[PDB]
């Protein structure tokens, strides 16, 4: 651990417990009173990650399912940054449920959430390229308990130039990310677009709603970019609404260059929702 229990960064933030580990810790803000996130890169580290993140974090405030920048320093042993403390992930929310399924009404309500999110840092110029279910949290406060989050930017990359226009691919891109939910693409050291991270939203919500993605057990990357390249993805579509059809045939269609049609995948999940009577002021499944 960067930081000990009790430490005190820029005499304003005391540090409780670390949450994740760079290093991501609950602070207690001694100015404001309320309980922070607060994550640390070493001054010394080679590949520094956190300053990216910073800019991430600081060209999405504004935008609904972002945490509040709150601060951020750089010093002789290591940089941080300050930012608002969400509640609940989505990979222990889905684990805590009895059959490990969450129900259609509560997976379709997040895939809405989560596409906004990935709509909003693909709108700043950044991939985000770690799109997981632990990844997502919920919030902790009478004003947020039912809003989606999105966290961690370090495995995020720029995909523009100052002008908004697309950069080049790498002929190869070593893949950084995790297994289960990584598109083929990513499996094959191609450069990932934003149609990746569309890719590995669609695999979430297969997982949500069934319980269970084919390639689960495979520890071995490359066994599942294999498994993932043969299997028929319309199996998949088996037990899931039948307009899903269409997401899969959209994402399956884009390259590294094209733009997503954010919208057709958002009717995909309104449509589903409006011909299964789902009202957006439901209940969640651990409410
Ligand atoms: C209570 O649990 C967590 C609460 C969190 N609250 C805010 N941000 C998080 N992570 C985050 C957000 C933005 C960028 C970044 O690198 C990391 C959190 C992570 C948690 O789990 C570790």
């Amino acid at each position: 651990d960067i930081l000990p229990a009790n430490y005190v960064v820029k005499d304003r933030w005391k540090v409780l417990k670390k949450i994740g580990g760079g290093e991501i810790y609950e602070a207690m803000d001694l100015l404001t009173r309320e309980n922070v996130a607060l994550k640390v890169e070493s001054a010394q580290q080679p590949k520094q990650v956190l300053k990216m993140e910073v800019a991430v974090l600081k060209k999405l405030q504004g935008k609904d399912h972002v945490c509040r920048f709150i601060g951020c320093g750089r010093n002789e042993k290591f940089n941080y940054v300050v930012m608002q403390l969400q509640g609940r992930n989505l990979a222990d929310l889905r684990r805590s449920q009895p059959r490990g399924t969450f129900t259609l009404s509560t997976t379709l309500r997040l895939g809405k959430q989560i596409l906004e999110s990935i709509e909003a840092i693909h709108s700043v110029g950044f991939l985000h390229r770690d799109i997981k279910p632990s990844n997502f949290a919920m919030g902790r406060l009478p004003s947020t308990y039912r809003k989606c989050y999105m966290l961690d930017f370090g495995l995020a990359r720029q995909y523009t130039n100052t002008t908004g226009d697309v950069r080049p691919p790498r002929n190869v891109a070593g893949f950084r990310g995790t297994v289960r939910y990584a598109s083929v693409n990513a499996h094959k050291n191609r450069e990932m677009g934003r149609h990746d991270d569309l890719w590995s939203l669609f695999y979430m919500l297969v997982e949500f709603a069934v319980g269970q993605l084919p390639w689960r057990k495979i520890k071995d990357k490359e066994q599942v970019g294999m498994i993932k390249e043969k299997y028929e993805h319309r199996m998949l579509l088996k037990h899931m609404p039948s307009e899903f059809h269409l997401f899969l045939d959209h994402i399956a269609s884009l390259d590294y260059f094209t733009k997503p049609d954010y919208q057709l995948i958002m009717s995909v999940f309104e449509n589903s929702m409006k011909e299964r009577g789902i009202a957006e002021n439901e209940a969640f499944d651990w409410e």
